[PDB]
């Protein structure tokens, strides 16, 4: 059976679960279930951080080789997102959604815990995080009602970014396509603590890096930015 250590928000306390037979009876624990905020806790083990790890490694790898390859202006997009990616800690994130009050339908979407895991947690955020070929990454204040097109008035877009869509990422790790053109045009309003990815066009990629929004994606869906608490490195 599963056993889980949890950090608490800030990372400088624990709380020990277990055994537990299954996700269900992990977020219902009197000592977590009306206390955690759930959308924001991201559970790992060291299987799905050593697949994560070389996920991300890959990625920064083809920015690198890309980067050679590309036109100049092209090249200097790259080296901003390589920079923006460069100080992840990667934990990794198994896929299950811990939300007490979700409605689970198939057996499976119960995921029972066999062996060690790491819970961590954080406090619902007051901002978002915008990364990619955008300029001005970083946290913006987040504010009710703004929609993705509104936040992006004030950060220009950077040479070869994809002129149609931003990805949402929300805390929990699911990801809503945002239009950001006039031709594709739908409203769309990110909670607090959503990352927004605006990734490279389809014609700037060349077609051995054509997996690479995807994969870069599928990186940060494996991330809660707030984490990011550390002391002696960035």
């Amino acid at each position: 059976q599963g056993m889980v250590t949890i950090y608490l928000p800030g990372e400088q306390q624990t709380l020990s679960v277990g055994p537990v037979e299954n996700v269900a009876q992990l977020v219902t624990q009197p000592q977590l279930r009306d206390r955690l905020w759930w959308p924001g806790a991201l559970l790992t083990d060291s299987a799905a951080k050593a697949k994560a790890l070389k996920d991300y490694q890959h990625v920064m790898a083809q920015l690198a080789s890309w980067e050679a390859e590309a036109d100049d202006d092209v090249a200097a997009t790259i080296k901003s997102v390589r920079q923006q990616l460069l100080n992840l800690n990667i934990t990794g994130r198994l896929p299950v959604k811990l939300d007490p009050d979700f409605v689970r339908v198939d057996e499976n979407s119960n995921p029972p815990l066999v062996g060690d895991y790491t819970l961590y947690t954080v406090q619902r955020p007051v901002t978002i995080t915008l990364l990619g070929a955008v300029s001005g990454a970083g946290q913006l204040p987040w504010l009710a009602g703004r929609s993705v097109t509104d936040y992006l008035q004030d950060h220009p877009r950077l040479a070869g970014a994809d002129k149609n869509n931003v990805m949402v990422i929300t805390p929990e790790g699911e990801t809503v396509v945002a239009p950001v053109a006039l031709w594709n045009k739908r409203h769309v309003e990110p909670p607090p603590g959503s990352q927004l990815w605006l990734g490279f066009s389809a014609h700037v990629l060349p077609e051995k890096y054509a997996d690479l929004n995807d994969q870069i994606v599928s990186v940060l869906t494996q991330r809660v930015p707030e984490l990011e608490h550390h002391h002696h490195h960035h």
